[PDB]
C-alpha cells in the first residue's frame, strides 16, 4: 500500500517572508506531522554556511574532541550480517575519540580517494563518522552561534517560548548546540529524542543526508522488533529492516535533505540517518508549548524509571518553573501541568509526614536563587526538594544528594542520613494555588 510510503510534509521558502511567517511555525508543531522539512531554510535567510565548513571548524578549534563511530558501509536503505548472509536489526557501530582536526584530514582524504576509484552480500568496507562535537562554548564559536540567532524565533537554541529556556540551567546537546562531521554511509541508528522533545538539524552541505521517519505511536511495535531480536530499543544500536516494517504496515516516511534544508522532527518521533555525500550537520532540540509535548516528555520520563534510565531533563523542576513564570491558556495544557503539580505536592506531603512520624528530624537548608535540578547519586532518579544525605556529608558540606529510596536500602532507619527540606511546604502551595488559566482569544 503506498498508504505505507507517504509523502513528507513539506515546506518551500523563497525568502525571509516565508520564514518569519507565523503559519510555518504552526504547521511544524501541529501533531499530524511528524516530521517537517523546511526546503531552501539557509538561502532564504542568507545563512552564512561557510562558518560551519570543515576549513573553517579547524581553524577555529583544531583540538576540539570529536566522538567517532566506526562503522560498516552499506548498501542503500538495507543492514546486513558481516557475512553478507542475512539482513538483521543489529548495526555495530564502536566508539574511540579523535580531534576536528584529525577527522577533517580523514574527510578530505576519503573524498579525493573516491575520486580516483570514479576515475581508475559483501564483504563490506568500514567508515568512520565524526560525531556529537560539542558548540556549547561561546567564546570558542562566536561567530558560529551568533549566525543562528539569524533563524525565526521559534526554531532558535534559546527562545522566550522554548520549555528548555525554562529549565534554567545547561543541558548539553539539548539547549546547546551539537556537530556532525560525516562521509558517505555515515549512520545514525533508530531513536527517539532524549525525553521526546522535538529536534532541529541543519544540513551544511556540500552533500545529501536521506532520512527515515516513523510516527510516535508505532513506537511499541518498533520496541517489539528489537526485543524479538535480542535488542535493548533505549540502550542499543539497531536499523530497522524495510520489508520487516512493510509486512508488519508501519508506514515509513523517507526524504532527501540538501544543504540548507532544515528539518523538524516532531516529538516522540522515530528517526534513522544516513549521510549519501560528504556533509556537515548542526542540530539541537526545542519544546514548544503544546499539551502533545508535555504529554510526551512526561510520559517518556516515567518511562525511563521502569527502565533504569536516566532523564537529562528534569521534569519536576520544569513543571515547578512553568507554574511559576509561564502563562498558559490553552486548557488541555494547563489540566496537564495542574495535575502533575497536585500529584507532586501529594508525595512531598506523605514523605514529609511519614518522616516526622517516625521521629526523624527534617532539617532546613533552604535554596540558593537559580539553583538547578538534583538526581540521585545512586540510581540517578531526579530528587526534588527533600535531599537524604549522609552524616558526613552533611558535616564535612560536600551535601551529597540521595534520593528515599537509595539511603533507606543503605541504612534501614536512615540513622546514617540527615533529611534536608528546600521548599517550605506552604511556598509550593503558594504557587500551586496561583497558577490559573489564562484567558487567549487566538
Ligand atoms: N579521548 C578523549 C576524551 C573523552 C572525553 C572527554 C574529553 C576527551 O578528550
Ligand atoms: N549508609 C551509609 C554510608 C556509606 C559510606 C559513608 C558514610 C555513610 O553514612
Ligand atoms: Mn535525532
Ligand atoms: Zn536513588
Amino acid at each position: 500500500k503506498d498508504k505505507l510510503n507517504p509523502p513528507t510534509p513539506s515546506i518551500y521558502l523563497e525568502n525571509k517572508r516565508d520564514a518569519f511567517f507565523p503559519p510555518l511555525h504552526q504547521f511544524c508543531t501541529n501533531p499530524k506531522n511528524p516530521v517537517t522539512v523546511i526546503r531552501g531554510l539557509a538561502g532564504a535567510l542568507k545563512l552564512d554556511l561557510g562558518l560551519f565548513s570543515t576549513k573553517t571548524l579547524v581553524e577555529a578549534n583544531n583540538e576540539h574532541m570529536v566522538e567517532v563511530r566506526t562503522q560498516l558501509l552499506q548498501p542503500a536503505d538495507e543492514n546486513w550480517d558481516p557475512t553478507g548472509t542475512k539482513k538483521i536489526w543489529r548495526c555495530e557501530s564502536n566508539r574511540s575519540h579523535t580531534t576536528i582536526a584529525k577527522y577533517a584530514q580523514y574527510q578530505a582524504s576519503s573524498f579525493q580517494e573516491s575520486l580516483r576509484e570514479e576515475n581508475e552480500k559483501g564483504p563490506f568496507k568500514t567508515i568512520k563518522f565524526g560525531t556529537n562535537i560539542d558548540l556549547s562554548d561561546n567564546k570558542k564559536w562566536k561567530l558560529q552561534l551568533h549566525e543562528l540567532t539569524k533563524l525565526p524565533a521559534f526554531a532558535r537554541v534559546v527562545s522566550a517560548g522554548n520549555l528548555l529556556t525554562h529549565v534554567g540551567h545547561t543541558i548539553l546537546g539539548m539547549n546547546t548546540v551539537q556537530l556532525y562531521m560525516k562521509v558517505p554511509g555515515s549512520r545514525t541508528p533508530g531513536h527517539q529524542e532524549n525525553n521526546n522533545f522535538c529536534s532541529v538539524n541543519i544540513n551544511i552541505g556540500p552533500g545529501d543526508c536521506e532520512w527515515f521517519v516513523v510516527p510516535e505511536d508505532y513506537w511499541g511495535v518498533l520496541n517489539d522488533f528489537c526485543e524479538k531480536n535480542n535488542l535493548n530499543f533505549l540502550m542499543s544500536s539497531w536499523w530497522p529492516n524495510l520489508e520487516d516494517l512493510y509486512e508488519a504496515n508501519v508506514p515509513v516516511y523517507r526524504f532527501i535533505q540538501r544543504p540548507g534544508d532544515l528539518v523538524w522532527i516532531n516529538a516522540g518521533t522515530v528517526h534513522w540517518v544516513q549521510a549519501v555525500g560528504w556533509c556537515n550537520n548542526i542540530a539541537w532540540n526545542v519544546g514548544p508549548l503544546t499539551a502533545c509535548q508535555y504529554k510526551l516528555a512526561v510520559e517518556r520520563y516515567e518511562w525511563n524509571k521502569l527502565k533504569s534510565v536516566k532523564s537529562p531533563v528534569p521534569m519536576v523542576h520544569l513543571s515547578w518553573n512553568m507554574a511559576r513564570n509561564i502563562k498558559v491558556s490553552d486548557p488541555k495544557l494547563f489540566e496537564m501541568i495542574k495535575y502533575c503539580l497536585l500529584k507532586i505536592l501529594k508525595q512531598y506531603q506523605t514523605l514529609r509526614e511519614a518522616l516526622v512520624a517516625a521521629g526523624k528530624e527534617v532539617i532546613w537548608h533552604g535554596r540558593t536563587n537559580d539553583e538547578p535540578a538534583h538526581y540521585c547519586s545512586i540510581c540517578e532518579v531526579e530528587v526534588f526538594n527533600l535531599l537524604f544525605v549522609t552524616n558526613e556529608s552533611n558535616t564535612q558540606k560536600t551535601y551529597i544528594v540521595h534520593c528515599h529510596d537509595c539511603a533507606r536500602k543503605t541504612s534501614k532507619s536512615l540513622e546514617n542520613f540527615v533529611v534536608l527540606e528546600q521548599y517550605k511546604m506552604e511556598d509550593l502551595i503558594q504557587v500551586y494555588d496561583q497558577f490559573t488559566l489564562a484567558l487567549s482569544l487566538s
